[PDB]
């Protein structure tokens, strides 16, 4: 079949070389708004910090690379502005030329995923990280203004490891967020060690505090506060990229994501979303769920690509809804339904806190780990884990047993692989469910 | 009921503790027929390697605070020499006066463990290492002889841990093992880095060596060799301590070990048996299993516990031996059926060769995941990882997928935590699952 994809990223790209693997006859073409297809999101905020200096990690392909060694044609600058569903065709504006056309499909794959809000100032010293473009024009308006002080809005995962970045580049940042609310994603009273982690490097923060005014350098506080900063780098959530989709039939919800099934199917015949774009449903516990992290993509684009090339029985089981971040010295990690949704079970929380290996181990350091269970089946809900070593570890465990409908009780019989420098004969695991009751 | 315990250690000490926690009632004793009670035996090679300095680390109770803190009677210097089942007592001997006497039980609980094995020569240079008291010995053979060089005998993790403990402390250790099979738990060919570590610090090993004789420092080799050595440890094995029961009731298998059911009972009425002199069997396939570690020890603990104090619905589901073991730079950890044992399945073998984490995130490195599944129902038989790197998580993960006897197959469907310090958005884990196909 014809294929046709929008967007030319994690789910995108990897959607199409999936496909590309089965079957190697269909001609298959995506269309990529913006300048580059198959950079790498999550290496952004470390090339920001000079972490990661050579380019070749920081993108994999240009669309002549990806041509010769897959034969998948990409359209760079090349923007869809309608689906004409009806008809099988998208409208694709090439944007160099500013003149449009129409782009025939038998199947259509859609992964535009979601683009940086911005607080609306006019300031040519503010900045938002979402691709390879806004991470090239922030490395260089760093270089081309001798930049040292930076404003960073915003306390989600992308503006901490900005933050990070810029501090370890050599630069001064301060922190802001409007709320207390920082790192939502982990259990709000879990969330200390990022400010004792920016206390001990003597980097500022300010909560509850937002931008009010700008006027060139100077920075005027809804505290009162005015300070002078280089540079802005505004971290203020996202939205989808789904204007587009809005005059077609496909099915979107009030918030502008797409809803599909479990082979991420459209309610249109012969379309696909797939990415940040598309809401699911949890795999443990009959919820709406929306993930928006690489893991989900990447499963996504090879479900999609069993339905349109391989086994059409592989379907999604759902999302847990695994999260990660590391600040400095610590890990934060979750999984399974948010704080927030909780309230819709009776639910009990368990928690221990312990080496993360053996005490009389040198290197060790306190491991915080939180459970969260169903009062009517004993079923995990959500589990949370904070520390310097073992949080991944722990989650991850954690992550596979709600895939298997483990209860909390169950827990005490995870058998752990123990050695001193590695975890305790009853790991913290084994201690939720001794606790548990 | 009046409970007696045999061994105040792993096993002992903890189910005794795990009892009283229950039940606040019933007299306890227990009987341990060297000095120290609760010794932290897997600390014991990093004592000798001075990475433990604070013997506070190797010692958790004395009988004293055992019984103000739990009021558990432990009675250390005391052999129990047999066991009378039919009348319910113990005999045991009071070794600091050479004076025997019963002690009644209702319930009776053996966990005596292990001894060290000895090649039997003549020789005041020769060491094994097994408790507190061993410890104490050979750090201050050390002191008195000033030991520079010292023959390391047997390449199991235990030795493995004592000769990397003697490096660091600043001696010069040789390895040598009778036969090529070093660190055993580990698939062979896994190994290796082990033979790489001892190479680029220029510590000496020879394989298929046997000391033939000794005579003084002089030590003879089966090679032929003859080298002068400070001091010998070795690791050559351990034996059951189950003599003192041969009179009694209780059915011992042909190596001495105690057969048990799920409930960890004997054949004897109201005789339980836990830790490594007890034999039981796999979680995920229908064979014997033995597992001398200390989860097991501790779980049986637990269980043996509920048995007689709480929920006596509490029964054991089997073993997957879950093992692990640092040398060096590298971890080495496998979870399930010995290699060995895979011939008794008909089987396939898939792996994985891939970064830690994130390509382009610093300090990565190459780690290899092994995973071997039955033909004949798709189910984990058995699972390996080498590498610097995130190999206890790996194998962890996996334990957890085997306790649910998941397949092969069904690891595309984990999901991961993913940031670029951790993983990747297709983890170890889910190529497994990709290249099971
Ligand atoms: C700085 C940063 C750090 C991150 N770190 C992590 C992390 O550590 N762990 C994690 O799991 N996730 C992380 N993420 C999130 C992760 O990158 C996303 O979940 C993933 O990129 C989603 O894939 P996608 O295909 O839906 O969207 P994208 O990868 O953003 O690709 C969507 C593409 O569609 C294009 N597009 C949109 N509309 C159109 C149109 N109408 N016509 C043509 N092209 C269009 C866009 O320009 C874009 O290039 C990070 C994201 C960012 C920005
Ligand atoms: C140096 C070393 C390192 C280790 N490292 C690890 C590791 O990294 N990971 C892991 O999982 N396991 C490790 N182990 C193994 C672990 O310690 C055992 O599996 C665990 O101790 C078993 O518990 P147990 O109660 O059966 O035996 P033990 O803990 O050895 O206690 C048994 C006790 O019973 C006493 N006893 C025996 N007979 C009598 C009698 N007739 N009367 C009175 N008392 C008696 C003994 O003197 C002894 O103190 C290590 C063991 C050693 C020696
Ligand atoms: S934000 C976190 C993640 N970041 C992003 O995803 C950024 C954008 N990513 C993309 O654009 C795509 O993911 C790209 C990088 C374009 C994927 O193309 P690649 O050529 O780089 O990687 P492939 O998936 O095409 O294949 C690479 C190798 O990995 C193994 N492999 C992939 N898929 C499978 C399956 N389904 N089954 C078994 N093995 C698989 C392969 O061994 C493969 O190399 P081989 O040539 O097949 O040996
Ligand atoms: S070689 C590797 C293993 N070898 C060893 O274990 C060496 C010898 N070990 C022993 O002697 C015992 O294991 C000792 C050290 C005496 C400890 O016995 P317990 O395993 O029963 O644990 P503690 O009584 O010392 O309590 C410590 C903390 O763990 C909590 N806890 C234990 N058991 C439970 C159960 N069943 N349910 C809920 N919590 C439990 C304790 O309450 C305690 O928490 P703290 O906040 O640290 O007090
Ligand atoms: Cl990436
Ligand atoms: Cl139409
Ligand atoms: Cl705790
Ligand atoms: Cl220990
Ligand atoms: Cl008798
Ligand atoms: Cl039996
Ligand atoms: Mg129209
Ligand atoms: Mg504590």
């Amino acid at each position: 079949p014809k294929i046709v994809v929008v967007g030319a990223v994690a789910g995108g790209a990897t959607c199409a070389s999936q496909i590309r693997r089965l079957d190697k006859e269909s001609d298959i073409i995506i269309f990529e708004k913006d300048r580059d297809m198959s950079f790498a999101n999550c290496a952004l905020p470390y090339v920001i910090g000079e972490v990661v200096e050579d380019r070749r990690y920081a993108l994999a392909y240009t669309p002549e690379k990806f041509y010769d060694r897959k034969q998948i044609t990409v359209k760079t600058y090349h923007e869809v502005i309608a689906i004409n569903d009806e008809r099988q065709t998208v409208s694709v504006l090439n944007r160099k030329t500013n003149e449009q056309f129409e782009e025939s499909y038998d199947k259509l794959i859609l992964s535009p995923g979601a683009s940086a809000n911005s607080l609306g100032f006019e300031s040519d010293i503010t900045f938002t990280l979402r691709n390879l473009e806004d991470t090239d024009a922030i490395d260089q308006f760093i270089k081309a203004n001798q930049v040292d002080k930076v404003l960073v809005v915003g306390a989600g995962y992308v503006s901490l490891e900005v933050l990070e970045n810029l501090y370890e580049r050599g630069l001064h940042p301060t922190l802001i967020h409007r709320s207390d609310k920082i790192n939502k994603l982990m259990d709000a009273d879990m969330n200390q060690p990022i400010l004792d982690e920016l206390d001990k490097r003597e980097i500022p923060y300010r909560l509850n505090e937002e931008i009010n005014a700008i006027n060139g350098n100077e920075i005027t506080f809804k505290s009162g506060k005015v300070e002078h900063y280089d540079m802005i780098i505004e971290g203020v959530g996202t939205h989808p990229n789904s204007k587009f989709i809005e005059s077609s039939n496909i099915k979107l919800d009030r918030k502008g994501f797409i809803p599909v099934n479990d082979k991420f199917e459209t309610n249109v015949p012969n379309i696909y979303a797939i990415g940040d774009i598309a809401t699911s449903h949890y795999r443990h516990v009959d919820l709406p769920a929306s993930v928006p992290l690489a893991w989900g993509a990447h499963r996504a684009a090879s479900i999609v690509a069993e339905q349109i090339a391989g086994n059409d029985t592989i379907e999604f089981k759902g999302f847990l809804g695994n999260n990660i971040v590391k600040f400095f010295d610590y890990t934060f990690a979750s999984v399974g339904v948010k704080p927030n949704e909780l309230k819709q079970f009776d639910y009990k929380m368990v928690e221990v806190t312990q080496g993360a290996h053996a005490n009389f181990y040198p290197g060790n350091s306190p491991l915080h780990l939180r459970v969260y269970y169903d009062t009517s089946n004993r079923q995990i809900l959500r589990a949370a884990a904070v520390g310097k070593e073992g949080a991944d570890k722990r989650i991850d465990v954690l992550s596979m047993a709600m895939m298997n409908q483990l209860t909390v009780d169950e827990l005490t019989e995870f058998e752990v692989a123990f050695a001193p420098p590695y975890s305790h004969p009853k790991d913290l695991i084994n201690m939720i469910g001794y606790k548990a009751k």
